[PDB]
C-alpha cells in the first residue's frame, strides 16, 4: 500500500 | 496532489 | 483501489 | 484541503 | 473508501 | 489508511 | 500540512 | 504508521 | 512532499 | 516541523 | 516499510 | 528532509 502528496 | 492505493 | 486529486 | 481514508 | 476536497 | 491535508 | 496513517 | 508535517 | 509506503 | 512513528 | 518528506 | 525505514 501506499500514501502519498506534493 | 495526492494519491492512495490499497 | 486507487484514490487521487490534483 | 482533502481528507480520505480506506 | 471516501474523499471529501475543497 | 488516513490522510488529511491543509 | 498533512496527517496520516496506515 | 503515522506522520504529522507542518 | 511526502510519502508512506507499507 | 515533523513528527512520526512505526 | 518507509515513510520520508521533504 | 527526513526518511524512516522499518
Amino acid at each position: 500500500g501506499y500514501m502519498l502528496g506534493s
